[PDB]
């Protein structure tokens, strides 16, 4: 029955309120109790409160009016201000103390998962304070997660005007029975009740939660916690540089602040770091989410040595250079892990920081040819058969749903071992043709690297491992060097290709690395356990990169 | 005969050089002459300092090994090192002082101009230093200006070995007596001479310019101002955002620093700022550069109403939400400028500052209809004559590059009269069929706007005339309001649609506005004065939006 829910901002979406910090305001004073709420309602409908939350005035412009406000109402209470009493100050204050309420929020998106349709309602300003971005920040936080965001100050109508409901509820497209609203004014909710609608009044969180809960047949308090915010492909920046002329690389660009360039693993996507991508802009990173060469929207020559280190790095020097970018901060997973490796070898000057998931440094062994050092290692057999070209691009776009939904497996879930692949003849001769579904996969999120994979195969992805002896000779040019630039090392307790031992000499040539580690979590790290790589990533971003 | 035109980077392209650091070192401390040149320089081809320069070892790492043979150079010496003596410190400052020798890069510029293969060869560094960038950002100012720059770090050879210079001669594709090459060494001469080189030893700058002039016959000393950096449009990242199901907007995006997001007139592109993009994302800025809803890459959906002033501003605040900004500078020329006047009085949170090129901010009269207002001044009388639809698409796509050559026009180029347009029955009625070409622009730009205007036409750009009352509606709703964050107007004199006199009021709305004034700079702004308008949004931008 219930078909939309719409969440108050002040007092139910972000706290503490503000009339919260008026009341505070007085106390902390020694002023006449609620005086400071009697000169901000001052002259009710054409005070200049209402003024300002229709959007007739700026807050700028509203600040000296309240002022004069707060003087009446003192002089006729037979009080004093005291010396310094600023209304700017107060509101800065209680503007920047504001945060979002995460279990409201996680209850607004659980409702929007089940298909509500959600919005914000909230009386609010034209804000053009020197100080405004923090709020703006916020209102971007909490909007992408609702259906629709209704203002006063935009819409130039308030609550509890009656206009401004029915302005909602044609917003909403669905009529006043079929829809829920929470707002922590009682008055608030009056009109919305008079039309049928359900309605919470909101104190404490919980209760509201409860009532919420009651109301819409849903479990909103106490269930799991949720995954991080994924990206919609079709809601994102998509960018383009020539790096040359046959050779471009597509990416996904969010945030601002400090570039962080993202380099995912085979066969994989921009699209694997979806669960990073808002989290690392939301905390102050300008993200840039490669496909890298071989993928996706980004060319794919043909040729194996277009994908040898040198020419992959020297390409992403490029990718900087085209963009006006004397730095960017490296993030690595997999064979984006090696490279990122390798920018931090060749090209510090333009490596804020350096991070791998899974993908360890080891330097080359110049005395050990690289097919010998494969050999003497049964888990990399499966490289030799990714070297015959052809061979291993068959068998892998012969299906691609099958491939994806076979590589992409939690550690739990049967993961293809990479166990005499040569031998066997192939990598699935052994797996079914229908495999089930990964949890930690939906089967959209698998069609999306299908419809990726249907551009260019995996000749330019396999082509890759196809440059041991070249990428070999290469690295060992770099054999007398250490990497010097602040460094993270993050393994993956269960990656059973790249294990976590495998890391454990990196001191030795990196002195002051950093480390994580994620427990229980197998070769898909971002997709495995996107939680704790957000925390990790945004931890050593803050402190080392920063 | 000569072809090939070679710059080393210390005490040539780049000054004061560094051995000069090391000398005022010796001194300014009282050390023995040429002491530290001696450490620098210990072990000749094995020691520290040729490993540095060949890439085998870092900066971070040599530096240690640079002490070692300053205490070995005094000890032989019968000396000591001053307390706190700190190679480190004497290095950091050494490269943040070096900046580039203007005069040499810009006789660079000219010679590559009337097509000389260009190169930079240095003998430099793999640096990982803690101040890394400052010299990354040199590096990449200097190298987008030359065909090749070629670092004795990742080539793993030095000058003045033989081989670097066999290396540079098969980059060049050019045999050693089509080359020229400066130095300040004269042991890197040498072996250039030897293959029969031009070379020239680099003192001070104006001498080795005489002998570069004397020797390639082109005029490079005392030649006059060239304009600023303009952009080549394949070689920039191209960016394209959704921000509702018919309609995504193209940018063109450079740089780093806080978002910069510029917006192009009527009939123009992102192109019309090329002159900008480059030196404000060399000022510290991150540059978007869009081509407006109707234009170029943009979606041109064809319904007049797509194009109010409401609608275009509020899929603008959409496109900072799908990149994640939360605010961005905007700064407007012409029909963009009449946007971001708007976009600071409606969103003013999402505005970090706003500049406006020509177009005044004049508040809507709330008692007269905008087509009087239009009749009461001739030189609108062209706007008329863009109400109908199909009409003025008619003239103005029936041959693009008459139509654009016509436009594009300096103040003493015998500018379009915009009057009796209607009357006329046309813009063009009076114009060649061949215009000359303006000095503003070459044959190629004007091709740009050709093949741009060729996707969509001029049904969407006219549009945006096509929404008088409905502007004036929405413009309404503003009049309580000030524009109280930070705002340039920036007058155009001989501006004959735009005039300067128009914005005089602007006080009135806007209390602390900024100015500048371009004297003898018709309507086309940013391409008829490129150098002035870049000096006055650099230091607006450096002061109001840092
Ligand atoms: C060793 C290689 N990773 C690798 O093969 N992963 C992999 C293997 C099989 C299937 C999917 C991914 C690169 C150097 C880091
Ligand atoms: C008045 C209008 N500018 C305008 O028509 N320019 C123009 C006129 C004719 C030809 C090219 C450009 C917009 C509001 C600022
Ligand atoms: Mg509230
Ligand atoms: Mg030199």
């Amino acid at each position: 029955t219930l078909r939309a829910a719409v969440f108050d901002l002040d007092g139910v979406l972000a706290l503490p309120a503000v009339f919260g910090v008026l009341g505070r305001t007085e106390e902390a004073l020694a002023l006449p109790r609620g005086l400071l709420n009697d000169a901000f309602q001052k002259g009710g409908p054409e005070g200049a409160t209402t003024r300002l939350m229709k959007g007739e005035i700026t807050l700028s412009q509203w600040i000296p009016l309240m002022e004069e406000n707060c003087r009446k109402c003192s002089e006729t209470a037979k009080v004093c201000l005291p010396k310094n009493f600023s209304i700017k100050e107060i509101f800065d204050k209680a503007i920047s103390a504001r945060k979002i309420n995460r279990p409201m929020l996680q209850a607004a998106l659980m409702l929007r998962k089940k298909g509500f349709t959600t919005a914000i309602l909230t009386n609010t300003w034209l804000d053009d304070r020197a100080e405004r971005d923090g709020l703006a920040q916020l209102m971007c936080e909490l909007k992408m997660h609702f259906d629709f965001l209704i203002e006063s100050c935009q819409v130039g109508m308030v609550k509890p005007e009656p206009q401004i409901y029915k302005f909602l509820l044609d917003t909403l497209k669905a009529s006043p029975s079929e829809v829920v609203f929470l707002d922590d004014i009682g008055a608030n909710l009056k009109p919305a009740r008079d039309l049928g609608m359900v309605t919470i009044l909101v104190q404490d969180t919980d209760t509201a939660l409860k009532e919420l809960e009651k109301v819409t047949g849903i479990q909103l308090l106490n269930t799991p916690a949720p995954l991080p915010t994924s990206c919609n492909p079709s809601d994102m920046s998509h960018g383009y540089v020539t790096v040359k002329p046959r050779v471009r690389l597509h990416f996904v660009e969010l945030g601002s602040g400090p570039a962080v360039c993202l380099c995912h693993g085979f066969p994989e996507s921009w699209y694997s770091w979806r669960y990073q991508i808002p989290a690392l802009a939301q905390a102050g990173y300008r993200v840039l989410a490669m496909d890298m060469k071989g993928y996706g929207e980004s060319s794919a020559p043909p040729e194996i040595e277009e994908y040898c280190m040198e020419v992959l790095c020297k390409e992403m020097v490029t990718f900087l250079d085209k963009l006006g970018l004397s730095q960017a901060v490296f993030i690595g997973h997999d064979w984006g892990g090696m490279l990122v490796w390798y920018m931090a070898l060749f090209y510090p000057e333009r490596v804020r920081a350096v991070a791998s998931l899974n993908t360890p440094f080891i330097p080359a062994n110049p005395n050990m040819s690289p097919l010998e050092s494969i050999k003497a290692n049964p888990v990399f057999d499966y490289q030799l058969y990714f070297q015959e070209p052809g061979v291993a691009e068959a068998e892998l776009e012969q299906n691609l749903s099958r491939t994806f939904k076979s590589l992409f497996r939690a550690s739990d879930e049967s993961v293809l071992s990479m166990h005499k692949v040569c031998e066997a003849g192939g990598l699935f001769v052994n797996s079914p043709e229908e495999p089930s579904l990964s949890r930690m996969v939906t089967e959209e999120e698998i069609q999306f690297y299908v419809q990726q994979f249907k551009k260019s195969g995996f000749r330019g992805p396999l082509n890759w491992y196809r440059n041991m002896e070249r990428n070999w000779k290469w690295a060992c040019k770099s054999l007398g060097r250490k990497i010097l630039i602040p460094a993270l090392m993050v393994t993956a307790e269960k990656d059973f290709v790249l294990v976590p031992q495998m890391s454990q000499h990196m001191e030795d040539w990196i002195p002051h690395l950093k480390r994580g580690h994620i427990e229980d979590c197998g070769h898909w790290t971002q997709m495995d356990k996107p939680t704790e790589v957000n925390q990790i990533l945004i931890k050593w971003l803050d402190s080392d990169a920063r």
